[PDB]
């Protein structure tokens, strides 16, 4: 059983302006906060430059002068599904995210799905050849969890020995295995992650994962991220760009 | 011109529950947030307990566990006025906080506030001596720029000429001179802040930046702050414990 | 082909007192910058408490009253092998280490090893049927990679080629395949890791590196580690509470 | 009085091989163990290419490709005294270092020294008018702190009364007060810092403090900062530039 990439944007910035402040703008939430953030620090409230008198060119500009840590005060959070365990293994090597994973210790891996990687999606031969390496592997894992549960029947406590046993049967799920993931970080960081991973020098799954977070950041901040630009290879795989990362 | 404390919450968590998920809870916001999340971990989505289903429950439940990186989805940001430059040299030292801050290079402090130290507050004599002594401060501020524009007459560009003498002018400016500043935290990194400030350890100003946070924050998300209970000390200063 | 956990200490502070600081300790590295650090707050150079004028005893009183933060100016590195990827997975979930780590997209898996979780380490059928799966799927990766190799054989950039072929055919490699990595945190980091992993609530292959991290960092700052305690549970393993 | 910046190397890396790792290097310290942590991410132990088989031509090599993430595990720690409280306030904004400073709210302030803000040195002019307004305010401290004494008598704890009297007092220091400071990063923390204030947009202070911090560090370890070039500006500050991050 196969699991698609599936990026769900579950949370955004909410914004209200403090009513004593004598500005107003053309945006709502997260690009209107980061705006009154870069404003504050000038106190300049008044819109003199028409291409700054806009939300959006406002952003432009604060990127083009790399005034970027005004960025940090909005922020987004994804629930992502159909992603592998390898690459939630290098996704959390972002430490400016905060996560929330499914865990293996806990849950139920009887039912559990695999993640074809992108390179092997096109042939049928090359997916046959990991599902049932999968479904193997699955078999394996009942048959260890099992025996343990048995041996971690002494334990009282219905918690601590469902993990003992499921936290030992899972050595043997492959990289593959299908993993679900909350990710939260604010606009500078999701920049980051993006002129990171959506790179050739990425993995073509967590490149995929990227240019997916940057296509659903760009819909609810366009201002923020429009500096970069998404360019197919000649794999027809997506990377983007940017002159300010 | 003396500068009261306000604190003004401008931003917060707006949460939409995914469609396709079978799990629904009685809280939106941040707190939903939160929930959705430790769900997430366990996929644990069906609500049968009908007397553990409320959101309240399940972040107190979260918080009893200890599973307090949960609570680092959620964030509020705060505009701060009328807290003193003494005050955001200490809270800037909070690493897991996101800053913007009026800035004394870039800003002309000719009509600046100060900040009265809550310890003074009720004492018109040392407040006097305060605003006499700011006053002063501001005049030699005064002096020094006009006098360094021209020692910097070489500067072709304006802008420049200018912030180069203000930079160098604000050395005079006091501690107390008033500054605002934009905050933003997630839930954990508010409670961690509240912990080490809303504390008889911590200097007057800052503990009441803190319980004026945590009033604020407790409105916004009662079960994630509840833990948290105030006390007016023998002084009338307020700590916070948990 | 199994892997033992081996943790290798291969880095830490080396301090050198300023000279017209009118201080010294008796104590060098870490500990004493510490100490260094802690003083600088206060000037305290002079040691007027008999009591806080060892190394040993500045570092309690440093800790006692609460005072974590000055911990972070020391730090150490570890070399650790014989760690599985679930391992790993868990160990990089905390923030404030740096990590250099064997790359499975880099590095030719032929003959990897696999570590045994320790909870099945004394039955040998149970490492039996691990062993024979491990073996099961290096074939797959075999099988995989030379198709894939195969499949790629258009792109012209060899190295390139062999890089897509083995990022993909590490995809049946299982959670128990040994992997490497450089860990390197301050005291402050080291204590919360230890503290959060040491304990019955941790997987017992985490809980095994975290006890062995206390060791060897205990036996480097002895008065930074002592609080910890460590007891043998009902099921031999080791947990480290303070 | 016044007081000099000065900057004091007081900490860096010891490294020492793991014994059953078949490698060697001709360094010592932070840089071998830059080396170690970045021949571990490929097992690559053995030295096949003159280019890359010494310990400089090894960070030459990480410093063109850009993995910056394993110049994190080396560290340096300064004492940094004669820098101002403005100065300080910027500085700890700078969130990937660890830091000690002079408290005020400890630490007795009745003959604490000035810092003289660089484009104002050279004046004996501006200098009288920057240290009597400091003996003005130190006069005002001191009539401050024994009225406060006075006022916070009903605390049988001298010593809370003593502090609950200086916090308050502290309100008339000046920006230009000194203070002291112990910083501690790593390698990359060092890269950024320098980057981002040994540049012309940044303020003269701590500008001045970069340059001095990065003559530092590149004399430790002249392969990692080598990208840095000085360059003196006509107003006679330096400035530090790089190609790299
Ligand atoms: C193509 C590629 C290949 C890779 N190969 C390997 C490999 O072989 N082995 C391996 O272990 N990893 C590898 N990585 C992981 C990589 O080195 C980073 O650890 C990871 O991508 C996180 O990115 P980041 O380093 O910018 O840190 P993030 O955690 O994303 O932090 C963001 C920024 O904050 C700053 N920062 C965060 N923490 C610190 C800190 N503690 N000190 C100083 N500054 C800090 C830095 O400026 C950093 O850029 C690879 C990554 C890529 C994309
Ligand atoms: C027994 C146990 C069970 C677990 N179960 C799960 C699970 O089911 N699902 C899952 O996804 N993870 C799980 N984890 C991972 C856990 O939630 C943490 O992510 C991990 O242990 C890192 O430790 P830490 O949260 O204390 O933070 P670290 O990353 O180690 O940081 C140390 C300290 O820095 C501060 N800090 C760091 N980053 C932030 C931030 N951005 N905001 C505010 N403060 C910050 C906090 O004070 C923190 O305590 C589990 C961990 C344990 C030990
Ligand atoms: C010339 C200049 C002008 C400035 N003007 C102002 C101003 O007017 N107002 C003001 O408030 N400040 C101002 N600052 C401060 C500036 O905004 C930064 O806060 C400060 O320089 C720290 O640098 P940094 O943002 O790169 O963060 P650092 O703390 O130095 O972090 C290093 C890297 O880690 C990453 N990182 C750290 N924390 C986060 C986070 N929470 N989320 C995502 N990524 C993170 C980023 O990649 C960052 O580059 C100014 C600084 C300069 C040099
Ligand atoms: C009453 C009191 C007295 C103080 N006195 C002094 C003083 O005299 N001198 C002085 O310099 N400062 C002083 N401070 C500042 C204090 O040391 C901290 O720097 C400040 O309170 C920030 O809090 P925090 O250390 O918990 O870190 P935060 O930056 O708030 O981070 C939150 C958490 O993240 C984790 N974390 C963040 N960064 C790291 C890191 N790099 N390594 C490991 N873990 C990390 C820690 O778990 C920390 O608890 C004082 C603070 C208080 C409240
Ligand atoms: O492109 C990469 N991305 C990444 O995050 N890593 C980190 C993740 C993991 O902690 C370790 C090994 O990763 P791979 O097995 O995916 O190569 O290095 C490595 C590479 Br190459
Ligand atoms: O209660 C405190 N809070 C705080 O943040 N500091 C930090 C802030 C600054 O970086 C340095 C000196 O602070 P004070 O001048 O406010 O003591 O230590 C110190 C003390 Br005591
Ligand atoms: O004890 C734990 N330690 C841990 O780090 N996680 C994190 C690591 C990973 O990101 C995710 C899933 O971990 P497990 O598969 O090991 O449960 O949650 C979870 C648990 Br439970
Ligand atoms: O060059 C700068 N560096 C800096 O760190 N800030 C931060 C420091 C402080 O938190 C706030 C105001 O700083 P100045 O008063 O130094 O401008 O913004 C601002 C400027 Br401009």
């Amino acid at each position: 059983e196969t699991a698609p990439l599936r990026v769900q944007l579950i949370a955004k910035t909410d914004f209200l302006a403090p009513p004593d402040v004598p500005w107003t703008t053309d945006a709502d939430g997260g690009p209107a906060l980061v705006e009154f953030a870069g404003r504050a620090c000038y106190q300049s409230w008044s819109k003199p430059n028409p291409k700054t008198a806009t939300n959006a060119g406002y952003l432009r500009h604060i990127m083009d002068v790399g005034h970027f840590s005004v960025l940090e005060h909005a922020s987004v959070s994804f629930y992502i599904t159909g992603i592998s365990r390898s690459c939630t293994h290098e996704l959390i090597r972002h430490r400016h995210f905060s996560y929330s994973q499914l865990s293996q210790r806990y849950v139920p891996e009887k039912d559990s799905r695999v993640v074809v990687p992108p390179g092997m999606e096109d042939d049928a031969d090359l997916r046959h050849i990991l599902t049932e390496a999968a479904d193997a592997a699955r078999a394996t894992y009942s048959e260890l969890l099992a025996k343990l549960e048995a041996k971690f029947a002494d334990q009282p406590n219905a918690i601590l020995r469902r993990k003992q046993a499921r936290q030992a049967a899972r050595a043997v799920m492959p990289n593959a295995t299908e993993t679900r993931i909350v990710v939260t970080g604010n606009y500078r960081a999701w920049r980051h992650f993006i002129a990171m991973r959506a790179s050739e020098h990425a993995d073509v799954e967590i490149r995929r994962l990227a240019i997916e977070c940057l296509r659903q950041l760009a819909a609810v901040a366009p201002a923020v991220f429009a500096d970069f630009e998404v360019t197919t290879l000649a794999d027809g795989t997506e990377v983007a760009t940017s002159p300010l990362a």
